[PDB]
């Protein structure tokens, strides 16, 4: 579906936007998403505080919006994310190990059984590593108290429950090879080498001038592919404008189509007006939602 996505569509990937719920009755939004794109991927609506903010009482219509508008239109949808040490409800930190295990494993569930058959491709597990060198976990309730193999464990629950989605790890500077990159392919590999149900990692992919395109973005894609896994560009957005923001986009998109396994790339956002990073006008629409240069590299190179 889509301009964007037939074009991806037509050497075996796909191209998706994040969409807002909250946006999508208005027509110039609505007009662009549709002509454009073939994802999505819920910007917050299938966030833990947004579907399970009181224990055990689930909240769907507003991520059910955007899924039911993606099956009319015959587009794919990537479900954002099931376990988060971000944005939690107040009541999951003071939980318990085995009663955090149990409520970890029934959000799961619930979820994934709600979007059951539904959803192409789910970020199981978010963000579980810290930034900078060290490597390490990220504190959250589930590494504090879990452990390690908390993560693990997140996988096989998801697979019982919808064996037709793609379920990835997803996190962010974990473009080039770097610590934290290292730290996700030793896992990933792990998970492999033991016949973990894994079977993507998705790459976020925020890219500014504190944390622009590296040059060794393709070999890491690549060595990520070489695991058996996909690789997905989940989150991509490009902070800057003219031709070094459509420059940046090239490389991405070269990067990505020079890679067998990496199977599509999501933009954060449908428009310039709406992106959670709007000051650095990072995406392929303007607030008008005219296309930009970036939207000409970006098809261009497609
Ligand atoms: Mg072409």
């Amino acid at each position: 579906a889509g301009a964007l996505g037939d074009a991806a569509a037509a050497k075996g990937r796909y191209f998706g936007a994040a969409v807002a719920a909250n946006h999508l009755g208005e027509a110039a939004y609505a007009s662009t998403l549709d002509a454009q794109f073939g994802s999505v991927t819920p910007e917050n609506e299938m966030k833990w505080d947004a579907v399970e903010s009181s224990r055990n009482s689930f909240s769907f219509s507003a991520a059910d919006r955007i899924v039911s508008h993606a099956q009319s239109k015959g587009m794919k949808v990537r479900g954002h994310t099931l376990v988060w040490h971000s944005q939690l409800p107040g009541w999951v930190s003071p939980l318990a190990a085995t009663d955090l295990r149990s409520a970890m494993n029934n959000h799961i569930t619930q979820v994934m059984t709600h979007y059951k058959g539904k959803i192409h491709s789910w970020d199981v597990v978010n963000e579980a590593f810290q930034d900078g060198g060290s490597g390490a976990r990220r504190s959250s309730p589930f590494q504090d108290k879990l452990g390690n193999g908390f993560i693990e464990e997140a996988f096989r629950t998801a697979r019982t429950v919808d064996a037709d989605a793609k379920l990835c790890y997803n996190d962010y500077n974990t473009d080039g090879q770097n610590a934290k990159s290292n730290a996700v392919y030793e896992m990933v590999k792990d998970f492999k080498q033991r016949g973990v149900p894994i079977d993507c990692v998705g790459f976020q992919s925020h890219f500014n001038s504190n944390s622009p395109v590296p040059s060794d973005f393709q070999a890491n894609l690549q060595r990520f592919a070489d695991l058996g896994v996909d690789v997905q560009i989940t989150e991509l957005d490009i902070e800057g404008s003219g031709s070094a923001q459509a420059a940046n986009y090239t490389k991405v998109v070269n990067a990505c189509l020079a890679v067998t396994r990496c199977t599509g790339i999501t933009v954060w956002g449908v428009t310039d007006k709406y992106s959670w990073r709007s000051g650095g006008t990072p995406l392929l629409f303007d607030g008008d939602y005219n296309k930009k240069p970036a939207y000409d590299a970006v098809l261009a190179a497609l």
